C-alpha cells in the first residue's frame, strides 16, 4: 500500500463503489465523451482510467482489453482495493441468428465458463452469475429509456478463432438457448462472487460467429446510457464516506 | 401420447403452466393443507401430484424425492408436457455457520454443478441459473408478507454423508461465498434453460453440515406461503387457453 | 446414536445382517406378500421399511427410490449400522436387444459408474463390482428354482431421459458388451466395498432405451423368489448373536 | 492373416482356447519346468511363447514384461486370434500391511484402471473385472490343494516410481480396502470384457509399496500349480475342434 | 481479404516474413527507439504495429497485451496472414528464488499449458514447444553480445492473483525444474506448431511470484538487442518474393 | 545402496553419464556389434544391460521392452542413478503418409504425453520436450554422416491396437503436425526434465498406423552410428571423475 494498483496504475483512493469496465480503451474516450464532467486518471498497456461524473455521481470508467487473464488482473486489482458494483458494457456475436441480429441488445445474468482463469479460482461445478439488483436496474434503465433489450445466457469463450481439429461447443451451447458469445464476462463474474462485488453486463451484438464466411452507433449510443444510467443509479446508495 | 407420464402417471392435460414441485411427498400433504381447494391427481413411487387452487389460481404440487437423477425423471416428464415455471420450495443446511441459522429462508438463484445428470445434458461449463422474473417475484412475496430472507448460491452436492479418503468440497464453497447445500436444485435449473422452464427455488435452513458431529414450523408456514402466493402470481399470465 | 436412522427412520437394533433394497416402495409390500410373516418398521419419504421372515430367517427390505444419491443415503445409513449383505433387485433395460428381451432376468456382477455420489467418495478409477459369494448365491437359486438368467455388466446411467445435445454412450457401452441400464447399482456396490458390505443385485428386462421410438410377472415373481432366497441363504451364516 | 502375430511371433494356429500370461520371461521357463511336456513356440522382445500340456491339456504360457501398453499388445493379439480365457500370474504388493504379507496369495476379481491404454478403449466409468467362473475355479483348485488365499481388489498403477510432486494415491485406495497393488491387470480385463474373453488372475506378495524405505517359492510353487490346474481345468471345457 | 486484419488493423501485404511480439504497446515504441527506421502502420485496442528496419532487413513489432486468449487473436491473425517466424520478448518472474534473480534474461524453449484457448485448439496432451533454430539463433546472438542467459521451462499461468481456496500449481512446477513464470508463450508455441509457425521467446525477470508479500534497463537494452538481432538474423533467409 | 538395480540389475557404479535406450533387447546385441569393444553387464526380464566403447568413450545400452510404465521403470533407475543423458532410439510409424515414409529417420525433439505414468509424475499441462543440446548434437552428427533427417514432434500413444468405440486421435495429431507416432519418448521427457537429465530421441519409420489395412536396414545402421556418434560426443564433456 501506499500508491499502488499494479496494472491501472492509479491509487487506491481513486477506487470508487462503482466501476464501469469496457474493454477498448478508446470506448473510455467515447463514453467520457457523454457524461457531464471527467478525470482523467492513468493510462497503462490495455488498461485506460478515469474518474466519470454523470447524474450528480462518480464512478470509474477502466478498460480490460481482449480475453480472461488480462481482464482478470483488472477486475482483481479492482476489487481488491474497493469496487462494489461492477458492469461491463461491450460487444458480442449472436448465438442466435434469426432472432438476435446485428445491433441488439442484451442484458447477460449468466455466462459460460470457458476461459481458464476462473477454473484456477473455483471448481469448474460453480455458476458465473451476475447479481440481480445490476441486473433489474440495468434492465428497468433500458425500459425507462424505452430501448428493447434480450436477456440472456452468454458465453464467454477464449477461442476466438476455432480450429479444424476439436469441436468448438459454440453450436452445442446455441441448441441450449445461450444467447450471445463474448470473451471476458464469465471472469468478472466468478471473482465477483469471490470477492463480494455486485457484476453485471450489457452488450451490443456486432455479429454472429457462425456466419463470418459470408446505424448501430444509434444503439451504441443507447447502451452506453443505459450503463452510465445504472452505474449513476448503483452509486447513489454508497455515497458518503 | 394418450394417458402418458411415465413416473407421474398423470396425463399431460393435467399439467398445468405453474408447477410447485417439493422434494418428500408428506409435504405435498402439508402444503395441500393451506390452499383453498385441491384435487390429488396419482401416487406413484417417491412421485405424488396435486392440482393446487390458491387466490383464484391452479397449480400442480409434484414431489421428486431425494437426488438429483430421480428428481431429473420429474422435471423432465413435467417440461416435455407444458410446465412453464417450476419453483422447489425444499430444505437446506447451512455453509455459512454464524449469518446463516436454523429455520431461516434463502431465496436461491444459483448453485453449483455437483450432480452427473446435467453434466450428460450440458458441458459443466454451464451455469446453473434460475429466471430473474421467478427469483424476483418469490422475492417481493417475502416482502409484502414481511418476512426476512436470505439470497444466494446453493450448492447441489450428491454427496450426502462425505467419506474418508476423497476432500468433500463444500468448506471450498462455503469459502467462495455459496450459503446453503441442497441436493436438487441445480438439475432444475439446467433441464429449465434447455427446456426453456423458468425456474426458481427457495428453501428453509434445516441444520449445518459443518456441526453434524455436535417453531421453525412457524418458518415452514412463511416459506409455503411465499411459494404458493409466487405461483399463484407467476400462473396469473398464462391462465386462458 | 438413540432411535437414529434419519433417513429410514428405523432404529439401529433393527437393522438386520442381510437387507433387500428395491426402488419403489409399492414393491416392498409386493414382497412383503410372499414372505412366510413380516414387521413393518417405518414409512418415511421414498423410504418404506419391513422386517422379511422367510424360510427361518429374517432379512430387512428396504426402497430407495430412484437415483443414485438418493439411494445412496439409504445403501450408507444401513452399513453405518450394519447391514453386512445388501442385494438390490429391481428393474433394467436391455442394451443387448436381439439377445435381451422384455422378462429376462440378469444377474448383474459389476456395473458403469455414471453418476456423480460414488466420484465423491472414490477416484473414477475404481471398480464397481459385486461381491462373488452373493453373486454365486444369486446364481444358483436361479438354477435350483430352473429359471434362466443372464449374467453382465450394468450400466447405472443418472440421465433417464437423454437429450440432444451431448452424446449419450448408452451405444458405447452396447458396443462394449454391457447388457443392462439402470440407474442405483453402481453406488451399492461402491460404498459397500467402501463400508466392507457385500452386495450384488438382479433385475428384471422392462424395455431397451433404443427402441423407446417405436407374462412378466411370471418372471417378476420368480426374480423375488431367487432374491427372498438368497437372503435366506445368506442370512444363515450370521444368524447368532 | 498368414503367419502373423505381429509381437508374439507365433502363429495363429497356435493360439489355444487357454492361456496363461506372466510377466517375466525367465518365468515361462520356471513354469515349463513343472508341466507334463512343453512345445517352445517363439522368444521376440519381452514375449516368450510356449505350449504347454499338464493333465490332459494343451494351453499357451506366454509372457507379457513390465506395465500396461506393452502387456496390452500381447493380450490383444492372443483375443484377436481366439484365446477365450487368460489367466494372469504373478507378483503383487500389499496394501495392507499387516493382513497380507510377504508369500501370501491373492486371487483378485477387480483392479483400479490406473493406466491410460484401457481408458483410449472405454470410457473410465467402466469396471475392471474378472470374470466369475475362472474366478471361481482358480478358487477352489487353492481349496483342493490346501493353500491359503486372499480374494481381493487390485491397483493395476502405471507409477512403479512416486513422485516428490503428486499425489500417489496408493493410500487412498488402501483406506479403501484395495488389497494388492500391481501393473497389468486392468488392462487384461478390460480387453477381456471387450473382446468377449474371460480372464483371471493370482499374485504372489512380494513387498508393500510402503515400507520400500525400511520360503516364498513354496508357496510360488503353490500358485503356479493353482494356475496351471485352473487353466487346465478351463482348458477342458473347450477341448475338441 | 481486401485490407483486413480485424485486431491489428494493418494490412496482409504488411504482414513481414518474421514478427516480433512483445505486450505493452508502450514498449513496442521503445524498441521502435533501438532500430534504424521505422514505419508506424496501425494502433487498435492493446494492438500497436510497426514495421522496424534493422541490419538491412525488416519486420514487424506488434503488441499482445496481457494474457492468453488476447494475445492468441493477435498471433492467430499474424500466421493466417503470413508470419513464418515469432519471436516474443516479454517479463517473466522466477519460480527459482535463489538462481534466477531480478534481470536474469531466459530464452525458453517450452512451456506449461495453462491457459485454456490451446485447449480449444489441441487436446492438453500436446507439448507448448519453441522451434530449435529460432530457439538456437536467439542464443547465439546472446553469445555474440556477451550476455548471460538461462534456457528453460516457463509457467504461461492464467492467473496472476492466486487465491485461498485452489491449489496454485506454481510450486509443483518449481519443483520440477520450471524456470519462470509469464502469461502468453504456451499460446504462442501453440498455435505456431499448428498453423506452421516457428516461435521462440526471450525474457526478463521482473520478480518473483513466491515473495510478493515481502540496473534492469541495462539487461532490457540487452534483451531487446538478442531480439532485434535474432529477427534480424531469421529474416535474412525468407528476404526475396 | 549394496549392489542395487532393482530392474537392470546392474551396479550404480556401472551407470555411466551417458546412456543409449533402445527397446528389443535383441537390438541391444546389434548395436554391441558395431562397437568397438563392450562388457555385457545383466540381462533381466526385459532389460539387456551393455557397456558399450566407441570412439574413446564408454556408455550403457540398455533397454526398456516396449510401453511406458514398463520403459518408465528403466529411465527412473537410470537418473536416480546417474545418467546424465538418455537418447532413446528406437522405431516408430508415420503420422504424414506421403512424406514421411519407410526407412526416413526423426530426430524427435517434443512428443504428446499419452501414457499415463507422466500424469501420476506431473500435471498434464507440462511440456514432453527433449533438451535442446543432446537434439543439436544428434543433428549434427546426421549431417557428418552426410544422412537426411526429419525433425518433429512424435505421439507417445500406449494404444498400439485402436478400438471399434472412442475416437484414436492418432487423426487428430496428424491434421496438427505431429509427424511420427511411437510409445515411450513422452515419458523418457518427463522423468529426465523432473530428475535433472538430458533425453533425446532418433527413430526410423516401420510404417504407417493408417494404412495398416492394405534397405532400411542400411538407414538402421546410419540411425545406429548418429546414435552411438552423439553418445561418445555426449559422453566426451563428463568423462573424467
Ligand atoms: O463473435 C465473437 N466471438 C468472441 N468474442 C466477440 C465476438 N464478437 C464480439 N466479441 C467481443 O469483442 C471482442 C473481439 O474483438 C472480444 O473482446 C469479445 O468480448
Ligand atoms: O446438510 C444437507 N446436505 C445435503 N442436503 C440437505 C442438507 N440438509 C437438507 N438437505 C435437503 O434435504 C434432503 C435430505 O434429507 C435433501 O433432499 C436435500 O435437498
Ligand atoms: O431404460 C432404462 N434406463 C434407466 N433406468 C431404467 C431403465 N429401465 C428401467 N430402469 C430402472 O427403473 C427405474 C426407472 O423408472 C430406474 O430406477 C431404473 O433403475
Ligand atoms: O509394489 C509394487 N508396485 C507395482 N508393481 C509391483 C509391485 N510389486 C510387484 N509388482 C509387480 O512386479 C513387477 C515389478 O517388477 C510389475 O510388473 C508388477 O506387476
Ligand atoms: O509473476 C508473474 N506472473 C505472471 N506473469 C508475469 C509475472 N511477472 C511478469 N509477468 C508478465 O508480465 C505481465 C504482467 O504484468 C504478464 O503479461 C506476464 O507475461
Ligand atoms: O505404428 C506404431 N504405433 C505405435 N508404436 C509403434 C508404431 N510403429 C513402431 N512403433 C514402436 O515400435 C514398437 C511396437 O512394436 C513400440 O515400442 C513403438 O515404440
Amino acid at each position: 500500500m501506499d500508491n499502488l494498483l499494479r496494472h491501472l496504475k492509479i491509487s487506491k483512493e481513486q477506487i470508487t463503489p462503482v466501476v464501469l469496465v469496457v474493454g477498448d480503451p478508446g470506448r473510455v474516450d467515447k463514453i467520457k465523451v457523454v457524461c457531464d464532467s471527467y478525470v482523467d486518471l492513468a493510462y497503462n498497456r490495455e488498461y485506460k482510467s478515469v474518474e466519470c461524473h454523470y447524474k450528480g455521481q462518480k464512478f470509474l470508467c477502466v478498460s480490460h482489453g481482449v480475453g480472461s487473464a488480462g481482464c482478470a488482473v483488472c477486475f482483481e486489482e479492482l476489487c481488491q482495493n474497493g469496487a462494489k458494483v461492477i458492469i461491463r458494457a461491450g460487444s458480442c456475436g449472436s448465438l442466435q441468428p434469426d432472432l438476435i441480429k446485428r445491433g441488439d441488445i442484451c442484458i447477460c445474468n449468466a455466462a459460460v465458463r470457458e476461459d481458464r482463469v476462473s477454473h484456477l479460482l473455483i471448481h469448474g461445478d460453480f455458476p458465473a452469475v451476475g447479481d440481480f439488483d445490476v441486473y433489474d436496474t440495468l434492465n428497468k434503465c433500458a425500459q425507462e429509456l424505452n430501448v428493447p433489450v434480450f436477456n440472456g445466457i452468454s458465453v464467454s469463450s477464449d477461442m476466438y478463432y476455432p480450429n479444424k481439429i476439436i469441436p468448438s461447443r459454440l453450436e452445442d451451447y446455441s441448441k441450449a438457448n445461450a444467447a450471445v458469445v463474448e470473451m471476458e464476462l464469465a471472469t468478472l463474474m466468478v471473482i465477483g462472487t469471490l470477492r463480494k462485488v455486485k457484476t453485471g453486463g450489457i452488450l451490443i451484438v456486432d455479429g454472429c460467429p457462425f456466419k463470418w464466411d459470408e446505424l448501430v452507433p444509434h444503439q451504441l449510443e443507447n447502451m452506453i446510457k443505459i450503463a452510465l444510467g445504472a452505474c449513476a443509479k448503483l452509486a447513489t446508495k454508497y455515497a458518503l464516506e
